[PDB]
């Protein structure tokens, strides 16, 4: 049901807080 959120967790995550912080 879920393995969306895993994969792009695995995938995004580092991106995802450099993102937040305007892209760093």
């Amino acid at each position: 049901f879920l393995p969306i959120l895993a994969s792009l967790a695995a995938k995004f995550g580092p991106k995802l807080f450099c993102l937040v912080t305007k892209k760093c």
